Protein backbone atom coordinates (compact mmCIF):
# COMPACT_ATOMS: atom_id res chain seq x y z
CA UNK A 1 0.00 0.00 0.00
CA UNK A 2 2.69 2.43 1.16
CA UNK A 3 5.65 3.29 -0.66
CA UNK A 4 9.51 3.02 1.23
CA UNK A 5 11.01 5.73 1.86
CA UNK A 6 14.63 5.80 -0.50
CA UNK A 7 16.46 7.40 2.86
CA UNK A 8 15.64 4.13 4.50
CA UNK A 9 16.69 1.99 1.31
CA UNK A 10 19.38 3.71 0.71
CA UNK A 11 20.43 3.15 4.56
CA UNK A 12 20.10 -0.48 3.77
CA UNK A 13 21.68 -0.91 0.76
CA UNK A 14 24.81 1.27 1.91
CA UNK A 15 24.88 -0.75 5.40
CA UNK A 16 28.07 -2.97 4.58
CA UNK A 17 28.12 -4.52 7.30
CA UNK A 18 25.06 -6.74 7.13
CA UNK A 19 25.91 -7.81 3.40
CA UNK A 20 28.78 -9.64 2.02
CA UNK A 21 30.72 -10.24 -1.55
CA UNK A 22 30.81 -12.57 -4.22
CA UNK A 23 34.60 -13.50 -3.74
CA UNK A 24 33.84 -13.61 0.80
CA UNK A 25 31.77 -16.67 -0.14
CA UNK A 26 34.28 -17.85 -2.18
CA UNK A 27 37.23 -17.68 0.42
CA UNK A 28 34.52 -18.83 3.08
CA UNK A 29 33.70 -22.19 1.23
CA UNK A 30 37.38 -22.89 1.39
CA UNK A 31 38.28 -22.56 4.53
CA UNK A 32 38.80 -25.95 6.36
CA UNK A 33 36.73 -28.35 7.76
CA UNK A 34 37.07 -30.56 11.09
CA UNK A 35 37.64 -33.92 9.26
CA UNK A 36 39.79 -32.19 6.84
CA UNK A 37 42.16 -31.07 9.62
CA UNK A 38 41.70 -34.50 11.38
CA UNK A 39 42.48 -35.96 8.16
CA UNK A 40 45.52 -34.16 8.01
CA UNK A 41 46.31 -34.96 11.61
CA UNK A 42 46.07 -39.01 11.42
CA UNK A 43 48.67 -38.53 8.67
CA UNK A 44 51.05 -36.94 10.69
CA UNK A 45 50.59 -39.47 13.34
CA UNK A 46 50.73 -42.27 10.71
CA UNK A 47 53.44 -40.54 9.15
CA UNK A 48 55.23 -40.63 12.32
CA UNK A 49 54.45 -43.97 13.54
CA UNK A 50 56.12 -45.25 10.26
CA UNK A 51 59.17 -43.51 10.62
CA UNK A 52 60.17 -44.86 13.85
CA UNK A 53 58.92 -48.60 12.48
CA UNK A 54 62.02 -48.02 9.66
CA UNK A 55 64.55 -46.34 12.09
CA UNK A 56 64.46 -48.76 14.33
CA UNK A 57 64.51 -51.90 12.83
CA UNK A 58 66.92 -54.47 12.86
CA UNK A 59 69.77 -54.98 9.96
CA UNK A 60 72.64 -57.57 9.07
CA UNK A 61 75.51 -58.34 7.40
CA UNK A 62 77.15 -61.47 6.47
CA UNK A 63 81.09 -61.90 7.67
CA UNK A 64 83.29 -64.30 5.96
CA UNK A 65 85.73 -66.06 7.83
CA UNK A 66 89.60 -65.24 7.65
CA UNK A 67 92.67 -66.69 7.95
CA UNK A 68 91.62 -70.51 7.68
CA UNK A 69 88.90 -70.19 9.82
CA UNK A 70 85.67 -71.78 8.96
CA UNK A 71 82.31 -70.26 9.65
CA UNK A 72 80.54 -73.39 11.46
CA UNK A 73 77.51 -71.44 11.79
CA UNK A 74 77.33 -68.27 9.16
CA UNK A 75 78.44 -65.22 10.69
CA UNK A 76 75.94 -62.35 10.82
CA UNK A 77 76.30 -59.52 12.27
CA UNK A 78 72.80 -57.44 13.54
CA UNK A 79 72.82 -53.78 13.82
CA UNK A 80 70.51 -51.32 15.13
CA UNK A 81 70.01 -47.31 14.43
CA UNK A 82 70.06 -45.32 18.15
CA UNK A 83 70.60 -41.96 16.83
CA UNK A 84 73.56 -41.60 14.97
CA UNK A 85 75.45 -44.41 16.15
CA UNK A 86 74.35 -48.35 15.81
CA UNK A 87 73.66 -51.18 18.40
CA UNK A 88 76.14 -53.62 16.98
CA UNK A 89 75.03 -57.69 18.00
CA UNK A 90 77.62 -60.22 16.12
CA UNK A 91 76.06 -64.02 16.45
CA UNK A 92 77.60 -67.10 15.12
CA UNK A 93 80.79 -70.18 15.49
CA UNK A 94 84.05 -70.15 14.14
CA UNK A 95 85.92 -73.74 13.79
CA UNK A 96 89.75 -73.98 13.58
CA UNK A 97 89.65 -74.83 9.95
CA UNK A 98 92.94 -75.08 8.15
CA UNK A 99 94.21 -71.84 10.60
CA UNK A 100 95.58 -72.10 14.19
CA UNK A 101 92.34 -71.47 16.10
CA UNK A 102 93.83 -67.82 16.94
CA UNK A 103 93.88 -64.64 15.32
CA UNK A 104 91.62 -62.56 13.54
CA UNK A 105 88.90 -64.67 12.26
CA UNK A 106 86.38 -62.38 10.65
CA UNK A 107 86.69 -58.28 10.10
CA UNK A 108 83.29 -56.04 10.25
CA UNK A 109 82.36 -53.38 8.10
CA UNK A 110 84.38 -50.34 8.27
CA UNK A 111 80.40 -48.33 9.19
CA UNK A 112 80.25 -50.71 11.82
CA UNK A 113 83.94 -49.63 13.72
CA UNK A 114 83.37 -49.61 17.30
CA UNK A 115 83.67 -46.35 19.22
CA UNK A 116 86.70 -47.19 20.99
CA UNK A 117 90.89 -46.27 21.17
CA UNK A 118 91.97 -49.24 21.78
CA UNK A 119 90.98 -53.30 21.87
CA UNK A 120 87.51 -54.54 23.12
CA UNK A 121 88.06 -57.30 25.41
CA UNK A 122 84.93 -60.26 25.42
CA UNK A 123 84.60 -63.24 27.32
CA UNK A 124 83.26 -66.06 24.81
CA UNK A 125 82.17 -69.64 25.16
CA UNK A 126 83.91 -72.40 23.18
CA UNK A 127 81.47 -75.15 22.22
CA UNK A 128 81.80 -77.83 24.79
CA UNK A 129 81.15 -79.16 27.99
CA UNK A 130 84.57 -78.26 29.70
CA UNK A 131 84.20 -75.14 31.30
CA UNK A 132 87.81 -74.12 30.97
CA UNK A 133 87.04 -74.09 27.10
CA UNK A 134 86.85 -70.17 27.02
CA UNK A 135 88.26 -67.46 24.41
CA UNK A 136 89.16 -64.22 25.57
CA UNK A 137 88.54 -62.01 22.16
CA UNK A 138 89.29 -58.80 20.86
CA UNK A 139 87.40 -56.38 18.81
CA UNK A 140 89.97 -53.84 17.31
CA UNK A 141 89.09 -50.56 16.46
CA UNK A 142 89.03 -51.44 12.61
CA UNK A 143 86.63 -54.03 13.68
CA UNK A 144 88.61 -57.00 13.76
CA UNK A 145 87.55 -60.22 15.64
CA UNK A 146 90.75 -61.46 17.42
CA UNK A 147 90.99 -64.57 19.26
CA UNK A 148 93.70 -63.80 21.21
CA UNK A 149 93.01 -67.00 23.79
CA UNK A 150 91.25 -70.11 23.89
CA UNK A 151 91.25 -73.08 25.98
CA UNK A 152 91.83 -75.19 23.50
CA UNK A 153 92.42 -74.36 19.76
CA UNK A 154 90.76 -77.44 18.80
CA UNK A 155 87.81 -76.44 19.52
CA UNK A 156 85.25 -73.91 18.04
CA UNK A 157 84.66 -70.24 19.26
CA UNK A 158 81.02 -68.74 19.81
CA UNK A 159 81.06 -64.87 18.48
CA UNK A 160 77.37 -64.83 20.20
CA UNK A 161 78.80 -62.54 23.34
CA UNK A 162 79.89 -59.76 20.78
CA UNK A 163 77.91 -56.51 21.77
CA UNK A 164 78.83 -53.31 21.03
CA UNK A 165 78.33 -49.87 19.83
CA UNK A 166 79.60 -47.76 17.22
CA UNK A 167 80.50 -43.69 16.86
CA UNK A 168 78.52 -40.95 16.07
CA UNK A 169 78.24 -40.69 12.92
CA UNK A 170 75.46 -39.26 10.73
CA UNK A 171 73.18 -41.75 8.71
CA UNK B 1 10.69 12.25 -5.40
CA UNK B 2 11.43 10.80 -1.17
CA UNK B 3 10.24 7.22 -2.54
CA UNK B 4 12.31 4.18 -3.47
CA UNK B 5 11.87 3.17 -6.99
CA UNK B 6 10.33 -0.38 -7.32
CA UNK B 7 13.45 -1.42 -10.25
CA UNK B 8 16.15 -0.04 -7.22
CA UNK B 9 14.70 -2.17 -4.82
CA UNK B 10 14.09 -5.37 -7.03
CA UNK B 11 18.11 -5.29 -8.42
CA UNK B 12 19.49 -5.19 -4.29
CA UNK B 13 16.92 -8.21 -3.74
CA UNK B 14 18.04 -10.36 -6.74
CA UNK B 15 21.52 -9.76 -5.85
CA UNK B 16 22.33 -12.83 -4.82
CA UNK B 17 25.87 -12.46 -4.26
CA UNK B 18 25.83 -10.13 -1.42
CA UNK B 19 23.20 -11.95 0.01
CA UNK B 20 23.51 -15.46 2.09
CA UNK B 21 21.56 -18.18 3.10
CA UNK B 22 20.55 -19.81 6.39
CA UNK B 23 22.86 -22.97 4.85
CA UNK B 24 25.47 -20.95 4.35
CA UNK B 25 25.69 -19.65 7.90
CA UNK B 26 25.57 -22.97 9.52
CA UNK B 27 28.36 -24.19 6.83
CA UNK B 28 30.66 -21.34 7.47
CA UNK B 29 29.96 -21.54 11.42
CA UNK B 30 31.35 -24.83 11.56
CA UNK B 31 34.50 -24.44 9.53
CA UNK B 32 37.76 -25.25 11.46
CA UNK B 33 39.02 -22.79 13.80
CA UNK B 34 43.17 -21.67 14.00
CA UNK B 35 42.70 -23.45 17.76
CA UNK B 36 40.80 -26.30 17.20
CA UNK B 37 43.27 -27.49 14.13
CA UNK B 38 46.32 -26.57 16.14
CA UNK B 39 44.78 -29.05 19.26
CA UNK B 40 44.58 -31.33 16.13
CA UNK B 41 47.99 -31.59 15.41
CA UNK B 42 49.12 -31.06 19.17
CA UNK B 43 46.96 -34.24 19.88
CA UNK B 44 48.87 -36.10 16.84
CA UNK B 45 52.21 -34.87 18.28
CA UNK B 46 51.37 -36.16 22.09
CA UNK B 47 49.68 -39.48 20.44
CA UNK B 48 53.18 -40.42 18.31
CA UNK B 49 55.48 -39.79 21.55
CA UNK B 50 53.02 -41.98 23.31
CA UNK B 51 53.69 -44.51 20.70
CA UNK B 52 56.98 -44.25 20.90
CA UNK B 53 56.83 -44.60 24.37
CA UNK B 54 55.34 -47.44 24.26
CA UNK B 55 56.80 -49.23 21.54
CA UNK B 56 59.93 -49.20 23.27
CA UNK B 57 59.34 -49.90 26.71
CA UNK B 58 60.60 -53.23 28.35
CA UNK B 59 58.27 -56.35 29.08
CA UNK B 60 59.39 -58.64 31.72
CA UNK B 61 58.47 -62.32 32.13
CA UNK B 62 59.61 -64.42 35.64
CA UNK B 63 60.73 -67.69 34.32
CA UNK B 64 60.16 -71.40 35.97
CA UNK B 65 63.60 -73.25 37.01
CA UNK B 66 63.45 -76.82 35.73
CA UNK B 67 65.48 -80.18 36.11
CA UNK B 68 66.26 -79.85 39.33
CA UNK B 69 67.71 -76.60 38.75
CA UNK B 70 66.74 -73.65 41.58
CA UNK B 71 65.73 -69.74 41.15
CA UNK B 72 68.62 -68.38 43.54
CA UNK B 73 67.65 -65.18 42.32
CA UNK B 74 64.75 -64.73 40.01
CA UNK B 75 65.11 -65.97 36.58
CA UNK B 76 63.34 -62.79 34.80
CA UNK B 77 63.72 -62.66 30.93
CA UNK B 78 63.38 -58.81 29.75
CA UNK B 79 62.31 -57.63 26.22
CA UNK B 80 62.57 -54.96 23.93
CA UNK B 81 60.62 -54.65 20.54
CA UNK B 82 62.84 -53.67 17.56
CA UNK B 83 60.86 -53.99 14.38
CA UNK B 84 59.11 -57.03 13.75
CA UNK B 85 61.92 -59.09 16.78
CA UNK B 86 62.66 -58.54 20.31
CA UNK B 87 65.92 -58.00 21.77
CA UNK B 88 65.85 -60.26 25.00
CA UNK B 89 68.01 -59.77 28.07
CA UNK B 90 67.76 -62.77 30.25
CA UNK B 91 68.60 -61.95 34.49
CA UNK B 92 69.19 -64.14 37.45
CA UNK B 93 71.69 -66.99 38.93
CA UNK B 94 70.56 -70.78 39.24
CA UNK B 95 71.67 -72.72 42.06
CA UNK B 96 72.05 -76.88 41.80
CA UNK B 97 68.66 -77.54 44.14
CA UNK B 98 68.43 -81.35 43.38
CA UNK B 99 70.08 -81.59 39.97
CA UNK B 100 73.19 -82.56 38.97
CA UNK B 101 74.52 -78.23 38.02
CA UNK B 102 73.90 -79.10 34.20
CA UNK B 103 71.42 -79.03 31.45
CA UNK B 104 68.39 -77.10 30.99
CA UNK B 105 67.95 -74.68 33.89
CA UNK B 106 64.66 -72.67 31.95
CA UNK B 107 63.85 -72.35 28.29
CA UNK B 108 62.18 -68.97 27.51
CA UNK B 109 58.42 -67.71 26.13
CA UNK B 110 58.48 -69.74 22.36
CA UNK B 111 57.97 -66.24 20.79
CA UNK B 112 61.31 -65.12 22.23
CA UNK B 113 63.58 -67.91 20.25
CA UNK B 114 66.67 -66.87 18.87
CA UNK B 115 67.13 -65.98 15.51
CA UNK B 116 69.47 -68.83 14.73
CA UNK B 117 69.67 -72.63 12.87
CA UNK B 118 72.13 -73.88 16.24
CA UNK B 119 72.71 -73.06 19.48
CA UNK B 120 74.07 -69.50 20.63
CA UNK B 121 77.34 -69.97 23.02
CA UNK B 122 77.39 -67.57 26.33
CA UNK B 123 80.08 -67.61 28.62
CA UNK B 124 78.71 -67.05 32.09
CA UNK B 125 80.52 -66.38 35.36
CA UNK B 126 79.63 -68.22 38.37
CA UNK B 127 79.20 -66.80 42.04
CA UNK B 128 82.83 -67.61 43.36
CA UNK B 129 85.86 -66.16 43.70
CA UNK B 130 87.81 -68.68 42.13
CA UNK B 131 88.05 -67.66 38.55
CA UNK B 132 87.79 -71.18 37.27
CA UNK B 133 84.44 -71.23 38.19
CA UNK B 134 82.70 -69.91 35.17
CA UNK B 135 80.10 -71.63 32.66
CA UNK B 136 79.53 -72.66 28.72
CA UNK B 137 75.59 -71.99 28.06
CA UNK B 138 73.85 -73.26 25.18
CA UNK B 139 71.11 -71.31 24.10
CA UNK B 140 69.32 -73.37 21.50
CA UNK B 141 66.70 -72.73 19.00
CA UNK B 142 63.68 -73.54 21.25
CA UNK B 143 64.88 -71.28 23.64
CA UNK B 144 66.39 -73.40 26.20
CA UNK B 145 68.74 -72.53 28.50
CA UNK B 146 71.48 -75.25 29.04
CA UNK B 147 74.19 -75.15 31.17
CA UNK B 148 76.58 -77.49 29.52
CA UNK B 149 79.36 -76.84 31.68
CA UNK B 150 80.64 -75.58 34.79
CA UNK B 151 83.64 -75.31 36.85
CA UNK B 152 82.32 -76.44 39.37
CA UNK B 153 78.67 -78.12 40.11
CA UNK B 154 78.15 -76.53 43.83
CA UNK B 155 78.16 -73.38 42.89
CA UNK B 156 75.44 -70.91 41.11
CA UNK B 157 75.35 -69.75 38.29
CA UNK B 158 74.34 -66.42 36.45
CA UNK B 159 72.78 -65.78 33.65
CA UNK B 160 73.07 -61.55 33.08
CA UNK B 161 75.15 -62.41 30.27
CA UNK B 162 72.38 -64.18 27.84
CA UNK B 163 71.38 -61.31 25.45
CA UNK B 164 70.14 -62.13 22.01
CA UNK B 165 67.50 -60.88 19.39
CA UNK B 166 64.83 -63.47 18.32
CA UNK B 167 63.49 -64.42 14.90
CA UNK B 168 60.86 -63.19 13.01
CA UNK C 1 3.05 1.84 -9.86
CA UNK C 2 6.64 2.65 -9.77
CA UNK C 3 7.34 3.14 -6.57
CA UNK C 4 8.71 0.26 -4.16
CA UNK C 5 5.93 -0.89 -1.66
CA UNK C 6 7.13 -0.75 2.01
CA UNK C 7 5.58 -4.04 2.87
CA UNK C 8 7.99 -5.67 0.61
CA UNK C 9 11.21 -3.55 1.86
CA UNK C 10 10.46 -4.20 5.33
CA UNK C 11 10.22 -7.64 4.78
CA UNK C 12 14.03 -7.56 2.89
CA UNK C 13 15.21 -5.99 5.79
CA UNK C 14 13.78 -7.88 8.38
CA UNK C 15 15.27 -11.36 6.95
CA UNK C 16 17.86 -11.83 9.26
CA UNK C 17 18.44 -15.61 7.58
CA UNK C 18 20.00 -13.73 4.56
CA UNK C 19 21.92 -10.97 6.35
CA UNK C 20 25.48 -11.26 8.12
CA UNK C 21 26.63 -9.71 11.24
CA UNK C 22 29.92 -7.76 11.35
CA UNK C 23 30.65 -10.25 13.91
CA UNK C 24 29.89 -13.14 11.64
CA UNK C 25 32.29 -12.08 9.27
CA UNK C 26 35.02 -11.78 11.14
CA UNK C 27 34.72 -15.12 12.76
CA UNK C 28 35.08 -16.39 9.21
CA UNK C 29 37.54 -14.76 7.95
CA UNK C 30 39.76 -15.77 10.72
CA UNK C 31 38.84 -19.43 9.93
CA UNK C 32 41.66 -22.17 9.48
CA UNK C 33 42.82 -22.65 5.66
CA UNK C 34 43.75 -25.91 4.39
CA UNK C 35 47.41 -24.60 3.89
CA UNK C 36 47.25 -23.58 7.76
CA UNK C 37 45.84 -26.88 9.02
CA UNK C 38 48.79 -28.83 6.94
CA UNK C 39 51.48 -26.61 8.09
CA UNK C 40 50.56 -27.29 11.67
CA UNK C 41 50.28 -31.30 10.84
CA UNK C 42 53.78 -31.07 9.10
CA UNK C 43 54.93 -29.38 12.58
CA UNK C 44 53.53 -31.81 14.52
CA UNK C 45 55.60 -34.68 12.13
CA UNK C 46 58.58 -32.54 12.25
CA UNK C 47 58.33 -32.19 16.09
CA UNK C 48 57.99 -35.99 16.45
CA UNK C 49 60.49 -37.04 14.55
CA UNK C 50 62.84 -34.40 16.35
CA UNK C 51 61.58 -36.24 19.55
CA UNK C 52 61.99 -39.46 18.36
CA UNK C 53 65.85 -39.06 17.41
CA UNK C 54 66.71 -37.16 21.21
CA UNK C 55 65.21 -39.63 22.80
CA UNK C 56 67.05 -42.39 21.13
CA UNK C 57 70.11 -41.22 21.29
CA UNK C 58 73.14 -42.67 23.07
CA UNK C 59 73.96 -41.00 26.54
CA UNK C 60 77.75 -42.01 28.11
CA UNK C 61 79.27 -41.22 31.79
CA UNK C 62 82.88 -41.79 32.42
CA UNK C 63 83.32 -43.82 35.21
CA UNK C 64 86.81 -42.53 37.75
CA UNK C 65 88.45 -45.96 38.97
CA UNK C 66 88.57 -46.88 42.39
CA UNK C 67 90.75 -48.69 45.29
CA UNK C 68 93.63 -48.61 43.52
CA UNK C 69 92.69 -49.93 40.40
CA UNK C 70 93.67 -47.40 36.87
CA UNK C 71 91.58 -47.08 33.87
CA UNK C 72 93.90 -49.18 31.50
CA UNK C 73 91.63 -47.70 28.92
CA UNK C 74 88.46 -45.00 29.70
CA UNK C 75 85.80 -46.31 31.68
CA UNK C 76 82.39 -45.12 29.75
CA UNK C 77 79.02 -46.23 30.31
CA UNK C 78 76.72 -45.29 27.06
CA UNK C 79 73.19 -45.83 27.83
CA UNK C 80 69.90 -45.65 25.91
CA UNK C 81 66.91 -44.51 27.07
CA UNK C 82 63.68 -47.22 26.81
CA UNK C 83 60.51 -46.02 28.16
CA UNK C 84 61.02 -45.60 32.33
CA UNK C 85 64.35 -47.50 32.04
CA UNK C 86 67.61 -47.76 30.53
CA UNK C 87 69.89 -50.12 28.32
CA UNK C 88 73.52 -49.75 29.80
CA UNK C 89 76.30 -51.00 28.04
CA UNK C 90 79.75 -50.74 29.93
CA UNK C 91 83.23 -50.38 28.54
CA UNK C 92 87.16 -50.18 29.23
CA UNK C 93 89.85 -51.77 30.93
CA UNK C 94 91.16 -51.83 34.32
CA UNK C 95 94.74 -52.22 35.74
CA UNK C 96 95.92 -53.19 39.22
CA UNK C 97 96.73 -50.28 39.24
CA UNK C 98 97.75 -50.08 43.46
CA UNK C 99 95.29 -52.20 44.60
CA UNK C 100 95.15 -55.73 44.81
CA UNK C 101 93.38 -56.87 41.64
CA UNK C 102 90.37 -57.30 43.44
CA UNK C 103 87.24 -55.31 44.81
CA UNK C 104 84.88 -52.61 43.59
CA UNK C 105 87.12 -51.22 40.96
CA UNK C 106 84.39 -48.37 39.67
CA UNK C 107 80.49 -47.50 40.23
CA UNK C 108 78.14 -46.18 38.43
CA UNK C 109 75.87 -43.17 38.43
CA UNK C 110 73.10 -43.83 41.09
CA UNK C 111 70.31 -43.22 38.12
CA UNK C 112 72.04 -46.41 36.40
CA UNK C 113 71.51 -48.51 39.28
CA UNK C 114 70.63 -52.45 37.82
CA UNK C 115 66.99 -53.49 38.55
CA UNK C 116 68.08 -56.02 40.45
CA UNK C 117 68.14 -57.59 43.91
CA UNK C 118 71.48 -58.99 44.49
CA UNK C 119 74.44 -59.13 42.41
CA UNK C 120 74.52 -59.52 38.88
CA UNK C 121 77.22 -61.82 37.57
CA UNK C 122 79.60 -61.80 34.46
CA UNK C 123 82.60 -62.92 33.17
CA UNK C 124 85.30 -61.05 31.86
CA UNK C 125 88.26 -61.24 29.67
CA UNK C 126 91.74 -60.44 30.52
CA UNK C 127 94.31 -58.91 28.64
CA UNK C 128 95.66 -62.27 28.17
CA UNK C 129 96.65 -65.12 25.55
CA UNK C 130 96.10 -67.47 28.93
CA UNK C 131 92.00 -68.28 28.59
CA UNK C 132 92.43 -69.14 32.61
CA UNK C 133 92.90 -65.36 32.80
CA UNK C 134 89.46 -63.98 33.05
CA UNK C 135 87.19 -62.84 35.81
CA UNK C 136 84.22 -63.03 37.54
CA UNK C 137 82.77 -59.81 38.46
CA UNK C 138 79.35 -59.01 40.46
CA UNK C 139 77.52 -55.92 39.76
CA UNK C 140 75.51 -54.50 42.61
CA UNK C 141 72.43 -53.21 43.57
CA UNK C 142 74.28 -49.93 44.12
CA UNK C 143 76.07 -50.48 40.73
CA UNK C 144 79.52 -51.23 42.34
CA UNK C 145 81.30 -52.94 39.33
CA UNK C 146 83.26 -55.64 42.19
CA UNK C 147 86.06 -57.84 40.57
CA UNK C 148 85.32 -60.77 42.67
CA UNK C 149 88.29 -63.30 40.98
CA UNK C 150 90.73 -63.37 38.24
CA UNK C 151 92.92 -66.03 37.10
CA UNK C 152 95.85 -63.57 37.87
CA UNK C 153 95.42 -60.34 39.84
CA UNK C 154 99.07 -58.58 37.57
CA UNK C 155 96.53 -58.32 34.03
CA UNK C 156 94.12 -56.20 33.40
CA UNK C 157 90.86 -56.76 33.25
CA UNK C 158 87.85 -56.14 30.64
CA UNK C 159 84.27 -53.98 31.19
CA UNK C 160 83.47 -54.20 27.48
CA UNK C 161 80.76 -57.40 28.10
CA UNK C 162 78.68 -55.51 31.08
CA UNK C 163 75.04 -54.70 29.65
CA UNK C 164 72.04 -54.64 32.02
CA UNK C 165 68.63 -52.74 32.18
CA UNK C 166 68.37 -50.56 35.24
CA UNK C 167 65.06 -50.40 37.39
CA UNK C 168 61.73 -48.13 36.01
CA UNK C 169 61.82 -44.92 36.99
Amino acid sequence: AQFAQKTVLDEHVNDADIHVTATDKTNWNAKETVEGAQAKADKALADAKAFFELSSSVQSVTLTPKNGFVASQPLIARYIKFGNRFLVIVSGIVGKGTGSGTGICATLPTFLAPDASWNKLYSAAQQSTAASNQANIYLSVSADINIVGVGSVDVNTGLDGIIYLTKEVTT
